[PDB]
């Protein structure tokens, strides 16, 4: 029988984490990544679960989340490398049937540990099923350098911030008509901090951190990654343009009214009002 | 018999999507490639065509393209995963006798459809056909970056553009004496903005769409990709001079009337007055 | 039995300088990096030994490396041909037991000559050694392609410098808390050159040459690459946060203190105070 | 401000129940009724909300449920007297935001509490939600007069029961193709039949009890009462025909398959089948 490494799920992972250290958005170790599988999914690859899975709880309740199984990136790792040793940069684990901690079935060896935006990952995770009725499955992290540049220079807020992202392309408003949030500047690795961007995930799929980075979630991996995809590349056009002498002609506020009636998208109110 | 999946049509398109990911060019499904064969070319591979082709009819009639088979790839479909799997994201299609639909031979599983824009196809097909006496064989369409950012601080004329565009690349006036077509701002996927595009290319082999990309047409697969590859680079040597603080020598429309008749080409009348 | 080119340590340096390659940073022959080793991680292989090591005298004694086995590139090699070559562009070197000379081992065939800038590089390493108790085993030298820009505009002072970089991504604070320091510029290839390098290594793991490029030091290949590519990432948002008109929002000197605070990196005072 | 009584939705409580009662399937207090709300339905209703909102706690966790609001009809109430007092038999609950329990807003005056089967009409909610992409608000319980007729005389299976009523009338085959589910007999209340009737519910939208009634579930009140109302439509041919002698001729197998295809509705597989 085919290891667990030939796994549809972790064949996956390595496209991702490939091609995210191509664009370069994860220097040395930055940036992480979680999937949400299904018992039916790991049935066959019994065998390779490990005899001794480690229990670690968690930090606050989850019970949403019961007899989950997620596959993780572990901590400390570099994303180049994972697809040169999927065992010690990976794993799976199962949160248990009450919400308060999970067990390490495989991977993660050499006593390593999941991300330490677990966290943030897992608040988000609950947030989201009951905003799209168990649709998304995936939630990525990444230093997108255009989008980093850009909070130095605009004002931190949801509204202007939303609406120039709007004119940067036009398949913008159609991918991401919610909207982007953005937090005020805070400490990372808190709880203090996965609360904010869970309840930032309640009205938008693109969050944004000052300084930082981005956050995303989607159905699946390739739509996933092509939502933070759309999202740079038109921060890339704005930066380019900004350093030109700014903005001259751009698209009106009722061209844009024209566009969402077509593609039956319902624009976020306080952007469009701007 | 070898497989439809080494064919030099094939192989054509797999090296094509391929060298456009790998500029930057397609993120997300942004992308789609349309190339004319001849009935020659699909009969060795009758073995692997559907013994059940789907019918769809066409918006429009189409009789200048009747009984001619295209080969596209699939709406909503990722040009990064076209290497991966060319079956499930490329197909072949032929129109009917009376050139009133298509019908689906290869290709193009689980209910898999043609490109979303191939109205603005088969419109700008027939045209061309007739400008260049049946030369053209290839449409292409892609979301280049530097190109972009140019309609958001230039003036969107043909005229206009095109004098940049000769003045970025001595190679430049050369390849596209004939200009570049410029639109209005405009809703994709309606036949309204296919007859606007296929319109224009009575005069024009390539068309520009503000804040969205370009439109290319050429003869075959190779000088279609170096045509717009030849705007792409004169806009990178824009955008770098333009934030030096702007253009101070260049060459001169001294300089550009001789180099045409040197050889014996016809240069824009529109932009030689400027 | 299996070549010492199929061990841990060959391997590694492969990667180490085709990574460096694709970036741009590393042109024609350019940068230099050495590797620390153990007598027991080269006992096995004395078949690829060379039967007469040749000797080369040092310029001034080290007594600190006496009998401590090495692993360098040649001069006048240009960092894309290694992986052709492994033998003919590597060496491995040990330091007698004196501290006056050394004996060529394995590779550097055809009268291959280690790196002209190895003063610089054993100086280094010893002085490493003594902040470090032994962790630090790399030091590396390449031409960062954004850092070599900022010296031109910002002044070449401690206190200014290592504060821009802290300002340009949040995790710089904690990578090199210690800063960076800054060097006049000096004649390359000399002895002076390489007593101002290494007096600036006891306060300072990142040490910029003005207008020529960055040293760095990290206890494995890996933590090393990185330390160089984070703070290569953090002058490339500056360059375009600068470019693009100016800087208008930052991250406080009270949210600075309070982010080291977290990870226990104790900020350089002049800087911090500024 | 216009009385919570006179609302859309209490009417529209009122006219289920009382069309229910001139059927005559809910003699004494057989049967009850639950529908689903958003909170903007009852925002402007905020001045005759109870002043102390009871909590009762709930058996299980209901996480996927929280911030919700419902109506619901009350335990040991007749089906006829919500029209004379609506205040009493009907109230509005509210579940809290961890999903342990719930409130009471309005109504059900004089210490009175909702049904003794919310635990089956909670998990059935939640479930449904899934299934149909947050489409399906109501769950309707009933004692179908002739429907526990066929029971006594036909084999308790899913196979044959679905396939009878399919032969009864043309729409038939429309409206529920997913057929209907029987469970084995149990004891009515208990927390086992409420897991057993979810079940069930992730496949058919209709459930049957055997000796006892049946189960429905749609978009909103009228769709499914026309449930019901169709399927105990074709059941009452059934035993007129069935008393008479027994079947003569009926719908074949084949005329099953056309039907469908002609609405693209997609048949069950086992019951087409037999
Ligand atoms: O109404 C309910 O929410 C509840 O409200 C009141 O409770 C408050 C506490 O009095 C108050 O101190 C505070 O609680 C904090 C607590 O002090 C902290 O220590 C911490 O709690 C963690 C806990 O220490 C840790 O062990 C674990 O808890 C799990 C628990 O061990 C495990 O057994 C299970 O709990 C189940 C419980 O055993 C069941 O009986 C039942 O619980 C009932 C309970 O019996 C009812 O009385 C009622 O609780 C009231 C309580 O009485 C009020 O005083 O309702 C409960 C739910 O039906 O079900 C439980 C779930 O299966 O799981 C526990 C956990 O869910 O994993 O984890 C704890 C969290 O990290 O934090 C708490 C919260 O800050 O605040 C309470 C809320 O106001
Ligand atoms: C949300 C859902 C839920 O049940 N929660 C919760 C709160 C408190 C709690 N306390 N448990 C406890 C307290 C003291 C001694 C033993 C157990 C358990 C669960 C939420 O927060
Ligand atoms: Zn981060
Ligand atoms: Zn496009
Ligand atoms: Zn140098």
């Amino acid at each position: 029988m085919q290891n667990i490494t030939q796994s549809w799920f972790v064949q996956g992972m390595i496209k991702a984490t490939t091609d995210a250290w191509l664009k370069g958005w994860d220097e040395r170790n930055g940036g992480n990544l979680t999937l949400r599988l299904d018992d039916a999914d790991i049935a066959p690859y019994h065998d390779n679960f490990h005899q001794q899975p480690r229990y670690i709880p968690l930090s606050q309740p989850m019970p949403l989340l019961a007899n989950t199984p997620f596959i993780v990136t572990g901590s400390g790792k570099f994303f180049r490398n994972v697809q040169l040793d999927p065992a010690a940069n990976l794993g799976i684990v199962k949160v248990d049937s009450c919400g308060a901690g999970y067990h390490i079935l495989w991977g993660l060896t050499n006593e390593a540990v999941p991300t330490s935006e677990l966290p943030a990952h897992f608040l988000s995770h609950s947030e989201r099923i009951k905003a799209t009725n168990g649709k998304d499955r995936v939630i990525m992290h990444c230093h997108a350098t255009n989008l980093i540049a850009l909070t130095y220079v605009l004002e931190n807020d949801t509204a202007v911030f939303t609406r120039q992202l709007w004119e940067g392309s036009t398949e913008c408003l159609v991918v991401f008509p919610d909207g982007v949030g953005i937090l005020p500047w805070m400490v990372p690795g808190t709880d203090a901090i996965g609360q904010a961007t869970a309840q930032e995930m309640q009205k938008h799929s693109l969050v944004l951190w000052p300084f930082h980075g981005v956050f995303g979630s989607g159905p699946t991996l390739d739509e996933t990654f092509g939502l933070i995809d759309t999202a740079e590349k038109s921060a890339q056009v704005l930066v380019k343009v900004y350093s030109m002498g700014g903005m001259k002609q751009t698209i009106s506020r009722e061209e844009l009214i024209a566009l969402g009636k077509r593609f039956g998208v319902t624009p976020l109110a306080s952007a469009l009002a701007l």
